[PDB]
């Protein structure tokens, strides 16, 4: 095309016109509703002002890709985006902030030919997006005149600046700046100022040799372009120079015995020791470091926070709590007591390593002034070669887990002799090397003030983080403002040796120490009353201060003050020596005794006093209930124990950790000997913590250097017994794909592995589901693979006896031998804990198993034929994709699983619509989906974190790095206004559990039982339509239409639909008096003022006839004789006038019938009784397929035909002087009209067959709690109009609330209240708008009317709605099995 015909401008309801790619060389050869036109990619050369002038509600406007030369002036519109790119555009108006301020978004004008811009061009506060990318700007306006705070993106890339200075306030609201293509040469400092800013672009601009250093205050910058950039200041994570824009902490340890202090007063001074150090856990002081002779290319002066940690044989274990990463270890032990000392130092190298990774380690000799001169050289040469032989492998390699120690790392000290005290101080100096600042060395005074102040006062020597922060504020020249960098502050300042981070803080170590000394000397005492439990109170009085909420917290993190039942402490140092009461005596059964027996090399000091009581904690929680461990919920009996190992008897079962000697081909060291009998559940809860105190207590997994890891597990073998012992590295692995093994000693006798290592095989699971391989069938290619789940975890699509399932079983193919025997037991010790946790749930909307296998080793789930809730919901993606009624029943199922597992202490962890399975979409059916529980906790995860996801998750419903990360400080994503969404209730959830206040979001029992009320789905929204005169509606489906107000001129009518919650007309001018009355049915619209006369419209009237007085209310009814919909109705004075409804008739013939005439003559009622008063006739209706009509007449319903026009009946249903409401005519049953009726202060309903004319029923409708109360059928309470819904019957009341009743016996069935919208008004008028929605007006005192919609729900929904919630609460609590 190559012009727009001239008729799509008197088009002025016309709102899309897409145009594009013609070859529109002129636009034109009304429109004032137009939003969106695009004439882009066209032959347009000039835009007249004519033709856009009449666009006053324009929205979108695309010009651009067009041979434009002079742009049009703006006019008054709220345009929202304008596209003027690629043109050849040489000026523009200065006026696009006089309307378009507020208004104007996005402007695209790239790839054109402005040499300037005008200055009112960055007035928009508005403005969104911005382009200027191919232009010849060489200047730009100044910055004090710019208001645009809102812009988000500029674009200055092939530009002429700096052939510059920008307002500040972009900082946060401006993130990509681009500056590409450009000539200039140095950075303005108004750069460095954009906080907000992520994107930066500078490249080809060949004036650019150095950056200024203040543009590394932005934290949110993360891209630099250096492409095609001279620059010099770069070296050849860009930031981390422009972000930052010698202190080291060293510590000494050994045997308790040998110097360990002399060495100190050596390097911190010359000549010998002067000074007694007697016994002291730990001294701190700044050893001062200069640099010796051949120092080069090193700091003049490095400051050393001198530290030994050292200890009277006693704090083991815990004196490893002081080693902090990036560190300088050196370990000090004798060169005089022979090898021995080597084999005692490789406690010392492990545990070193285990805990303080990548820290330089530095081995000395000292007193060996002992060794004689004539073999010295030869004598440490063999010394320092086994040194060497523990970190270095035979083969020459560093061995697994152990410090980089090479030749040159041993040295020797002679503190009395003073030889080679200078050899030390050139290393200690040479190795430091091969390794923000000056805040952080501003926060180094404020704590080192922080400990001298509590020094005085001997004030607890700790800070937690609350004391922290404000304490870094409160510093002079606090720069503090990133929260990593606070963060990093406190990492950083661990390494000083000022903080321990202890993943609370610690400042000053010395207190610390000497605080764990005085609780570990408790050993003299009242004697505890034996069995190691201190009282609460009886710990007082053994530096604290009412602070017993944090003092007493890091003591169970030290596993020495572990809490107990009925108030009471442990303390793991005064355990009980050995109570014996005849142990083992009888405890041998021999009937599934199973034994297993560890090595552990060496046993240490503080390996029985933290494993012993952290056996209790774990014990005495489970009894107590009546990923975290799950399994041994057995009974708990007499739990005999002594310093060494336990005694506890579940189900008859003698579990004994005992401790003995163990003889292997080196028939010496301690050992385990674990045995578990009792008839046959084996479970072995000591071996799941024994393997997990390591973690604790590292340097228990000795490798020993020379491929000998003497962390060992042995098993005895039932029939050799009748010691060989069975090693663990080859009965997991030979019990991971066969049953039956060979006994080295009996070849021919497989011994049965469920009796060598029951618990590898958990015959703790009841007989019943054992899924076995014969009859599942399965493949392992990938197209049957569900996902993963992280370490291992696969799963498969399988058979069972032809039910489809998915298995998961665990493919983990990861000397190396131990290295997949730890692999294989981890996979053990994890799948018994995942699967005794999903077989204890039999929730409904759980995946519950259906069986375990060994051989192969799997299990499988439950498996949803229709997908994931995200797959299903990926084709659907208008508002509610899966249903107005299908919505609630799932946003049921996931709180109510969500309710299951919070109250069986489980914590989801990643709430993803992923995660969620759906099996079924059917609305009759009961259950739809269930989850897939991951993890546990006891009572990121803080039990309400899924709820903060539980919104995530449901905010699809509705519809990783910088993905994800605007939910830390708290930022709602876009979600639409409660008015369109029309499912406003939940909503609420929407606000609800999207706040950073954890306490706020509600249980997950309380958003279930506020799925109890049915007003939580049939509510719609909540509509304002300002101040009106009355409510009006009409049939059909155009809703209601009206909502008059104003009067003469004023009267206006705001037309409000319901569907879309939009005005489409609001308060538009129509002549006229004040109006009572209005029907609108097909295009006929019959509108009555109160001036006793009739207007019509063909939706100014078309035509006006008079009426003896003011009518009340019309209803066509379906005579269904020449397609007529006689509009017979009442007036004030009583009477009734038919009128013809073909629009080519007069209109005129009134025809009307004299209603207390015919009740003289026909029911020879006399003019002196109450019901001949003129009575206003307030409602029609239709009965008898529309053969016979009723309408109200006071307390009587007088009855009209079609046929003869003449009342036939009367009938009473009430008493003298009552007013009937409304009348309506359901038949929806079958047959059996069942038109009911009301009263204005009776508030009374009435049930009549129309057939038999009988007042079947009389339901009083005054009850204050008519939820589910019943009735028999053969201020804020009063009845305000009945209304029918489908096949259910609703009573609104004025307080706001409306009564469904269900129809032989009649029983109300629900109260849809809405206790949210009383301040909104008193309900007035209500009616129904259409099949599928029910709308009422809350008007208050001012005169405003408030709109609330409910879904229009039948018998038939509220049943299936009832039956749902009570049937998935039956499907659980029901089930006692
Ligand atoms: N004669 C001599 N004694 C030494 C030497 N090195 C250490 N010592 C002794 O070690 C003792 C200090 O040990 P101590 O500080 O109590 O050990 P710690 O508790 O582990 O720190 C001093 O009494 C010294 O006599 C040495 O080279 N020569």
């Amino acid at each position: 095309l190559s012009h727009l015909p001239p008729g799509f401008l008197h088009l002025s309801k016309l709102q899309k016109l897409t145009a594009s790619k013609n070859c529109l060389e002129k636009l034109f050869e009304g429109l004032r509703k137009l939003q969106e036109l695009d004439i882009s990619d066209n032959k347009l050369t000039e835009l007249p002002a004519l033709f856009l002038h009449s666009f006053k509600s324009l929205n979108s406007l695309n010009v651009s890709r067009n041979n434009l030369k002079v742009f049009p002036d703006p006019w008054a519109c709220p345009l929202k985006c304008c596209k003027a790119s690629r043109n050849a555009l040489e000026c523009l108006p200065d006026k696009m902030a006089v309307f378009w301020k507020n208004h104007l978004k996005d402007v695209d004008f790239s790839e054109n030919a402005l040499k300037e811009v005008p200055l009112g061009l960055f007035q928009l506060d508005a403005l969104m997006f911005l382009r200027l990318q191919g232009n010849q700007l060489a200047a730009l306006p100044p910055q004090e005149k710019w208001t645009c705070r809102q812009l988000k993106t500029l674009d200055l890339s092939r530009n002429q600046l700096g052939k510059l200075e920008f307002p500040a306030f972009l900082s946060e609201s401006l993130e990509v700046l681009c500056l590409n293509d450009n000539h200039l040469d140095t950075v303005p400092p108004s750069v460095c100022l954009l906080k907000s800013l992520s994107e930066l672009y500078l490249g080809n601009n060949p004036g650019l040799r150095e950056l200024p250093p203040e543009l590394g205050q932005l934290g949110n910058l993360w891209q630099l372009d250096t492409e095609d950039l001279t620059i010099s200041n770069v070296p050849a994570a860009m930031l981390s120079y422009l972000r930052a824009q010698k202190l080291m902490k060293m510590i000494i340890v050994g045997p308790p015995r040998q110097g360990k202090s002399t060495l100190l007063e050596i390097l911190q001074t010359g000549r010998a020791p002067q000074v007694v150090h007697g016994e002291a856990t730990i001294r701190t002081t700044k050893w001062e470091l200069q640099r010796p002779a051949g120092s080069r290319a090193k700091v003049e002066s490095v400051e050393f926070n001198v530290w030994d940690i050292g200890g009277p044989a006693s704090m083991a274990t815990v004196n490893q709590c002081f080693f902090t990463d990036k560190a300088l270890y050196v370990v000090v032990w004798n060169l005089a007591l022979g090898e021995e000392a080597v084999a005692n130092l490789q406690f010392w190298l492990l545990n070193i390593e285990a805990k303080a990774p990548n820290a330089v380690v530095l081995v000395v000799g000292t007193h060996l002034d002992l060794i004689e001169a004539k073999f010295r050289v030869e004598r440490i040469a063999t010394l320092r070669a086994y040194v060497l032989a523990l970190c270095r492998s035979p083969s020459g390699s560093r061995a697994t887990g152990f410090p980089d120690i090479t030749f040159k790392h041993l040295h020797e000290i002679s503190c009395k002799s003073l030889e080679g005290q200078e050899g030390l101080r050139q290393l200690i100096f040479h190795v430091t090397c091969s390794m923000i600042p000056r805040s952080y060395l501003s926060l180094q005074e404020a704590v080192l003030a922080e400990q001298q102040r509590r020094s005085r006062d001997d004030d607890v020597q700790y800070l937690t983080d609350r004391q922290l922060e404000q304490l870094v504020e409160q510093t002079p020249d606090n720069d503090i403002k990133d929260y990593e960098d606070l963060q990093s502050a406190i990492s950083f300042l661990i390494e000083t040796g000022t903080l321990l981070h202890f993943p609370l803080y610690f400042l000053d170590p010395i207190w610390l120490s000497e605080c764990l000394q005085r609780i570990f000397n408790i050993k003299g005492s009242r004697s505890v009353a034996k069995n190691g439990v201190i009282r609460a109170e009886d710990l007082r009085m053994l530096f604290t201060q009412q602070t017993e909420e944090q003092y007493f917290q890091f003591l169970a993190k030290f596993e020495i003050a572990l809490p107990v039942a009925n108030d009471s402490y442990l303390l793991p140092h005064l355990l009980p020596s050995k109570p014996g009461l005849d142990t083992h005596g009888m405890r041998h059964p021999t009937a599934n005794t199973i034994q297993r027996v560890f090595k552990m090399s060496f046993v240490p000091v503080g390996f029985w006093q933290r494993f012993i009581a952290r056996m209790l904690i774990s014990l005495a929680e489970m009894d107590l209930q009546l990923n975290r461990c799950s399994t041994f919920r057995v009974k708990r009996n007499q739990t005999i124990y002594w310093q060494e190992g336990l005694l506890v008897t579940f189900d008859g079962g003698y579990l004994s950790v005992e401790s003995s000697d163990v003889n292997w081909k080196k028939k010496k060291s301690g050992g385990m000997k674990i045995v578990c009998q009792s008839e046959s559940a084996m479970a072995f809860i000591t071996d799941h913590v024994n393997s997990l105190i390591d973690q604790w207590f590292p340097a228990l997994t000795a490798t020993e250097s020379d491929g000998t890891p003497l962390m060992e597990q042995y098993v005895p073998c039932p029939v050799c017994e009748t010691v060989q012992y069975f090693d663990m590295e080859d009965c997991v692995l030979t019990a991971i794909e066969r049953d039956f093994i060979s006994c080295p000693r009996h070849p021919d006798l497989p011994v049965p592995l469920q009796e060598l290592v029951p618990e590898l095989f958990m015959t703790d699971f009841p007989a019943r589901l054992f899924l076995e391989n014969s009859k599942l069938e399965h493949s392992e290619d990938e197209g049957s693979v569900l996902g993963q789940g992280g370490s291992g975890t696969v799963i498969y699509r399988a058979r069972y006896q032809g039910q489809p399932v998915a298995v998961k079983r665990f493919h983990i193919k990861k000397m190396l031998r131990h290295l997949r025997a730890t692999d294989a037991m981890k996979n053990f010790s994890e799948f018994r804990q995942e699967a005794s946790m999903l077989h204890a749930l039999q929730h409904p909307c759980i995946v519950a198993l259906i069986g375990i296998s060994i051989h192969p080793l799997c299990f499988a789930l439950e498996l949803a034929p229709l997908s994931s809730l995200n797959t299903v919901l990926s084709e659907n993606a208008s508002f509610i994709p899966l249903g107005h009624m299908l919505t609630q029943k799932i946003a049921y199922q996931i709180a109510s699983g969500l309710a299951y597992l919070h109250k069986k202490n489980i914590i989801f962890c990643d709430l993803k619509s992923d995660n969620i399975l759906v099996w079924s979409l059917d609305v009759k059916e009961h259950i739809n989906i269930k989850l897939s529980d991951y993890g546990i906790s006891r009572q990121v995860y803080d039990e309400k974190v899924d709820m903060f996801s539980y919104g995530m998750v449901l905010y699809e419903l509705l519809s990783q790095l910088q993905i994800a990360k605007k939910l830390s400080k708290g930022i709602r994503p876009v979600l639409g206004q409660p008015e369109e969404v029309q499912f406003r209730r939940l909503q609420a959830l929407m606000m609800e559990c999207w706040d950073t206040k954890p306490e706020k979001r509600p249980l997950a029992l309380s958003v279930v039982s506020q799925m109890k009320d049915p007003t939580f789905a049939t509510f719609m929204y909540e509509l304002c339509c300002g101040k009106q005169t009355a409510f009006f509606s009409s049939q059909g489906q155009e809703y209601t239409v009206v909502f008059w107000d104003g009067k003469e001129e004023s009267r206006n009518y705001t037309v409000v639909n319901t569907e879309k919650g939009l005005m489409e007309v609001q308060r538009m001018c129509c002549p006229g008096m004040k109006v009572s009355c209005q029907l609108q049915v097909q295009r006929s619209l019959w509108t009555a003022t109160e001036d006793q006369k009739i207007y019509i419209y063909t939706l100014t009237p078309q035509q006006a006839l008079d009426t003896p007085a003011v009518v009340t209310c019309f209803l066509a009814v379906p005579v269904i004789k020449k397609n007529s919909y006689l509009v017979l109705a009442g007036l004030a004075d009583g009477l009734v006038a038919v009128f013809p409804v073909v629009r080519g008739t007069p209109k005129d013939s009134c025809s009307y019938l004299c209603s207390h005439t015919a009740n003289r003559s026909k029911f020879s009622i006399a003019d002196e009784d109450a019901r001949q008063n003129p009575y206003p006739v307030k409602a029609m209706e239709v009965v008898n397929s529309g053969s016979e009509v009723w309408y109200s007449n006071g307390p009587g319903l007088l009855v009209i035909d079609c046929a003869s026009l003449e009342i036939c009946r009367r009938l009473e249903p009430y008493m003298a002087p009552s007013m009937v409401t409304s009348v309506v005519c359901s038949s929806e049953g079958r047959g059996e009209e069942v038109v009911w009726c009301l009263d204005d202060k009776a508030n009374s309903l009435v049930m009549y067959h129309s057939t038999t004319y009988q007042l079947c029923a009389r339901y009083f409708c005054g009850v204050p709690s008519p939820l589910r109360d019943m009735f028999p059928v053969r201020q804020h309470l009063q009845a305000v109009k009945i209304l029918a819904v489908r096949d259910l019957i609703w009573v609104p009341r004025r307080g706001g609330d409306v009564i469904v009743i269900g129809l032989q016996r009649g029983r109300v069935i629900a109260v849809l209240k809405a206790r949210e919208l009383t301040p909104h008004g008193v309900l007035v008028d209500a009616a129904v708008v259409a099949k599928d929605t029910v709308v009422c007006t809350f008007e208050n005192e001012n005169t405003e009317w408030c709109l609330a919609v409910w879904r229009g729900w039948g018998a038939r929904e509220f049943d299936i709605f009832y039956q749902s919630y009570e049937e998935l609460g039956r499907l659980e609590a029901c089930t006692r099995k």
